[PDB]
């Protein structure tokens, strides 16, 4: 047997992972200890890193509370426990380069709820925590993405509390924050991938509601250009890119009632992006019952894992 890619989908619930193109669903961990608000990520090399949550450390008067950080077990489908995030943040982004797990800007989880242009590195080798080079501004609810050992961060909302059309990248070989062409259209807890060599951003939240908006961006080029737009504005999208196909996954977006109310409702449905016809198509209404899952490509053995 070979690993399969499947749509890997996270939460508080389990991991779930689902195949596509077969409509074939698989149960790949009941274990809850992914906290419900958290990010997620998925190295190169398939390995599968959640931060978020909060605790009471075990030692620091100071800092009373740190970040869950997990690292997902293939061997018995349980989450290891790692040393843990010590900064009490949120609406944080992940991302990773060279030996090295980051955590993105993102804000304080009590009082003030400063926002942050820090960054705290994660050494693969030494397994300690510690800052790196801070941003260039104070960011969160941003989308951070991982390429060729750079690290993009894009969009959310900065010192303002308005939303960014912002982006800028990392390079960590050269200690080098660098800021790219901004975006047409400013957005918050949006969806974002690396989709056949280019940048594609979807949906999201704007100062005044949400968007259905995407764009595409040339890595190359240094250039945006508007791309299919989702069929509904929604916040929290997530895009996954999987073998050369794009889906568009979750997030909430706006039921209008029988009678006529507007009401927020989360989803977890999953749509594709067909290529030939550049429109979106459903695939599923939900894949399971989740609040706030997160969604990533990932290669797993299905004869280990239980159908559903």
């Amino acid at each position: 047997m070979f690993l399969q890619d499947l749509i890997f989908m996270i939460s508080e619930e389990g991991a779930v992972a689902y195949d596509p193109a077969a409509n074939e669903c698989y149960c790949a961990s009941l274990s809850s200890q992914v906290p419900k608000n958290h990010v997620s990520l998925v190295t190169k090399e398939n390995q599968v890193f959640v931060a978020g949550g909060l605790f009471y450390n075990e030692d620091n008067k100071e800092d009373p509370m740190s970040a869950y950080f997990l690292q997902f077990d293939h061997l018995d489908s349980e989450w290891l426990g790692m040393p843990p995030l010590p900064s009490p943040r949120c609406l944080f982004g992940l991302g990773e380069a060279l030996n090295s797990i980051y955590v993105v800007g993102g804000r304080e989880i009590k009082d003030g709820e400063r926002c942050l242009d820090s960054v705290m590195c994660y050494d693969r080798l030494s397994f300690k925590w510690g800052e790196s080079d801070p941003l260039p501004y104070v960011v969160y609810g941003h989308t951070v993405l991982s390429h060729m050992d750079l690290v993009y961060v894009i969009g959310g909302k900065g010192s303002d509390r308005k939303c960014l059309n912002k982006m800028c990248v990392y390079d960590p070989k050269k200690f080098e924050w660098k800021e790219l062409a901004p975006m047409q259209t400013a957005r918050s807890l949006f969806g974002a991938t690396v989709h056949d060599g280019r940048i594609i951003v979807a949906a999201g939240v704007t100062d005044t509601g949400l968007t259905s908006s995407a764009e595409v961006y040339s890595i190359t080029d240094n250039k945006w250009a508007p791309f299919e737009a989702f069929p509904q504005e929604r916040s929290s999208l997530s895009l996954v890119s999987l073998v050369g196909t794009l889906y568009a996954i979750g997030g909430f977006a706006t039921l209008e009632t029988e009678s006529g109310e507007l009401v927020p409702t989360e989803l977890n449905d999953i749509w594709r992006y067909n290529e030939e016809e550049k429109k979106w198509e459903g695939v599923l209404r939900e894949i399971a019952y989740a609040a706030g899952a997160t969604f990533l490509p990932v290669r797993l053995n299905v004869l280990r894992l239980t159908k559903m």
